[PDB]
DNA sequence: ATCTCACACT
DNA sequence: AGTGTGAC
């Protein structure tokens, strides 16, 4: 009998981050229909984070902000810094650093994203159940946990509601078993309500979190009640939240593997690929993606999560849509731009992080393809822009067709710098 | 598309 | 090594 009740893992993600990141520092902003974006000299900038508030009025995310304030008069905006002609998230990787800290101190992280990391607390869950001395778990102890599921069966406001299901769920706990993964996936969720309070006292951003048995349905969770709510996901919560959750809505299934599965077995939602045997997926999705398939439909994964809270590598990119580049001159320059925030970047990393990079990767685009034209790397020696923009130039200095030597044919749409293959120092 | 980063696959 | 996908 597959169980995939063995973990207990809690994704965290931060509310709007970079407008919260902004509105700590900018109190003008607080409270507000407000949002972020990246160079406005170009229809007022292009949306990349949305206030709550600024959501209500249907301001998304890849929204022109000419058009949002069309939607939002009032709408506030910051703008992502910039620098060197080119975007600068110092701010946000910083305000990021802080968040990722605080989580430290409770277990093991991995950094899955800027303003999110997966926590791994078996081991802390199983230490504070001794601990409890076989002590029930007060509501008191879950102020901002949401049951998915609950209540069921025989007020109206959302607050009353979600204490009914709190309670219900309370109510039917087994506190007698340490090793009932219910009473295990209750005692994370109290664990998180601290870690979550600690990240609001210490930094002023507020968060949410998905508490569960595995990443994907943590990660699921986490989106149920947002902003500023925790949701657990139990193994039994699975069938009726999977019954009518479409494919898309699970990580990894957003993109053509998920409309994949959608065209080639006829099925829209999540739960329907339990009819299906580990051998049929695996027939029409290969042996890996099938049998991953199988156990996720049944509300088990076994992805690890991984001890890491740094960034494997550090890469700068710019495009150029008329405004290609068509001089060696030209490709220098921004060779040499991109190579100095890299240079920056690489010596900060280094002092904090005790970690050189070894490997740089150089990548560009020629106006007639269609993300990455041309891919190589090179040996990264000495944190230097003008060594290794020049060696950007070097090892791509032999696509240029033009016959002058002076000019630059085709057009450059993209480059791109980036550091890895990190070693210890 | 006028805006980093991880990882499978090769 | 280089390409492609997926997410954020
Ligand atoms: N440059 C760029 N930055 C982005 C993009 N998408 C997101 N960001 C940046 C901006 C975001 O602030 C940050 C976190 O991304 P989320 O967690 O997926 N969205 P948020 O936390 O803002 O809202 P909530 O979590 O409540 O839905 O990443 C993008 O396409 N491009
Ligand atoms: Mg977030
Ligand atoms: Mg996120």
């Amino acid at each position: 009998m597959a169980t995939g009740q063995d973990r207990v893992v809690a994704l965290v993600d931060m509310d709007c981050f970079f407008v919260q990141v902004e509105q700590r520092q900018n109190p003008h902003l607080r409270n507000k229909p407000c949002a972020v974006v990246q160079y406005k000299s170009w229809k007022g900038g292009g949306i990349i984070a949305v206030s709550y508030e600024a959501r209500a009025f249907g301001v998304t995310r890849s929204m022109w902000a000419d058009d949002a304030k069309k939607l939002c008069p009032d709408l506030l905006l910051a703008q992502v810094r910039e620098s060197r002609g080119k975007a600068n998230l110092t701010k946000y990787r910083e305000a990021s650093v802080e968040v990722m800290e605080i989580m430290s101190r409770f277990a093991v992280i991995e950094r899955a994203s800027i303003d999110e990391a997966y926590v791994d607390l078996t081991s802390a869950v199983q230490e504070r159940l001794q601990k409890l001395q076989g002590q029930p778990i007060s509501a008191d102890l879950l102020p901002s946990t949401y049951i998915e599921g609950l209540p069921q069966g025989p007020t109206v406001q959302k607050e009353g509601m979600r204490k009914q299901g709190l309670f219900q769920w309370l109510d039917s706990l087994q506190i007698d078993n340490l090793t009932s993964p219910d009473l295990q996936l209750t005692v994370g969720a109290v664990i998180v309500e601290e870690m979550r309070a600690a990240i609001e006292r210490e930094t002023g951003f507020q968060c949410s979190a998905g508490i569960s048995h595995n990443k994907v349905l943590a990660k699921l969770a986490c989106g149920l009640n947002k902003p500023n709510r925790q949701t657990l996901v139990s193994h039994g919560s699975v069938p009726q939240l999977f019954s009518q959750m479409p494919i898309r809505k699970i990580r990894s299934l957003g993109g053509k593997l998920g409309a994949s599965v959608i065209e080639i077995l006829g099925i829209e939602y999540m739960g329907e690929l339990t009819q299906f045997t580990e051998s049929q997926l695996q027939s029409h999705f290969g042996e890996k993606n099938g049998s991953w398939l199988y156990a996720m439909c049944r509300g088990i994964e076994h992805d690890p999560v991984k001890p890491r809270q740094l960034p494997k590598t550090i890469g700068c990119s710019k495009n150029f849509p008329k405004t290609a580049l068509a001089t060696r001159e030209q490709v220098q320059w921004w060779l040499l731009q991109l190579a100095q925030e890299l240079e920056e970047r690489l010596t900060k990393d280094r002092n904090d992080n005790d970690r050189v990079a070894t490997q740089l990767v150089v990548s560009i685009r020629v106006q007639g393809d269609k993300l990455s034209s041309l891919r190589r790397c090179c040996a990264l020696t000495r944190y230097d822009a003008h060594k290794m923009s020049h060696d950007a130039f070097t090892v791509i200095k032999n696509c240029n067709t033009s016959g002058i030597q002076t000019e630059w044919s085709p057009p450059l749409t993209m480059l791109f710098l980036c550091a890895t293959k990190f070693s210890a120092s």
